[PDB]
């Protein structure tokens, strides 16, 4: 049932998944890729697909992700089933994302078709629906970032992955986390707050104009997010960086998603707009 979350034998779940098979699910196996801290496979419970993250040889990230996905329920945040507890290996069950991550989409791994330009700002929007969710919720996601969006059946944007979610009732911790390609000035530096969140989804929307990945070492510049200073310099044009796999973009779109981009990559933090300024913006585009 939709109704309720369901408590999942091991033996079920290690049943369903092929006795949870490494290989690709392109070569026949149940490996659909890999979080932080778990491998997620692909199972059949209730004669529905679902999602089954292995956090295997971790606890913090069991009960967490439990406790953020029970609170927080929304039309563009992945949905928890249920969960393993029983056997040896700790289980996340999740409603199954039949396009899997916005990362694979842009890359087109696995023969998929190049996403037009159009659909890429329905999936801006549904994104940072989300993220206004969860900041409107006091919760700060800390691992925005292409691999953690994940597309449905219609491409619906769900921001997945909230293992180092934070909570509030700005911050310091001692324990840095995230993804450096994606994350604030503040952040590496050990600062707690939601203004981190927009700078690291102002990289996503560079990754959606451009379909390059935020970092890649064969590449001038290395981290994508240094192309904006390219841009301001007047070496080169947001015109060049345009993802070239797509038919359906026009200038003046694509410089209006650039502008926010821009507005959430600044350096400062409280000159970055809040969630609920990006999404006005991402709607007067369209
Ligand atoms: C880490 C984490 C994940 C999750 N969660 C929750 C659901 C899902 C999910 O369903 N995910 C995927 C589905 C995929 C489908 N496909 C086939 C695509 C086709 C046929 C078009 O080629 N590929 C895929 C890949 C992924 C991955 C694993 C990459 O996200 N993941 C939650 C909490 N934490």
């Amino acid at each position: 049932s939709d109704t309720r979350f369901h408590s999942f034998s091991f033996y079920e779940l290690k049943n369903v998944t092929n006795n949870f098979d490494e290989r690709p699910i392109s070569v026949g196996g149940n490996k659909m890729g890999e979080g932080g801290f778990g491998v997620v496979y692909k199972g059949y419970v209730n004669n529905t697909t679902v999602a089954v993250k292995k956090l295997a040889a971790l606890k913090q990230q069991f009960d967490q992700e439990i406790k953020v996905m029970a609170k927080c329920q929304h039309e563009n945040l992945v949905e928890l089933l249920g969960f393993s507890s029983d056997g040896d290996d700790l289980c996340l069950v999740y409603v199954y994302m039949p396009n899997g991550s916005l990362l694979d989409r842009l890359s087109c791994l696995d023969g998929t078709p190049p996403l037009s330009w159009h659909m890429r700002c329905k999936i801006a929007q549904g994104a940072a629906n989300g993220i206004n969710f969860l900041h409107e919720n006091h919760h700060i996601h800390r691992d925005i970032k292409s691999a953690n969006i994940l597309l449905d059946e219609a491409f619906t944007a769900k921001i997945s992955d909230f293992g180092l979610a934070r909570a509030s009732e700005t911050v310091m911790t001692s324990r840095i986390v995230g993804t450096t390609a994606y994350m604030a000035p503040e952040a590496l530096r050990g600062e707690i707050t939601p203004k981190s969140d927009i700078y690291s989804f102002g990289v996503v929307l560079l990754e959606i104009i451009t379909g390059l990945p935020a970092v890649d070492e064969h590449r001038e510049p290395q981290l994508l997010l240094d192309i904006k200073e390219e841009i301001e310099d007047e070496e080169k044009t947001i015109e060049d960086y345009i993802d070239k796999k797509m038919n359906d973009a026009d200038s003046t779109s694509v410089e209006a998603m650039y502008s926010v981009a821009s507005q959430c990559l600044h350096e400062k933090k409280n000159k970055r707009p809040d969630i609920k300024k990006v999404q006005q913006l991402l709607q007067e585009m369209t």
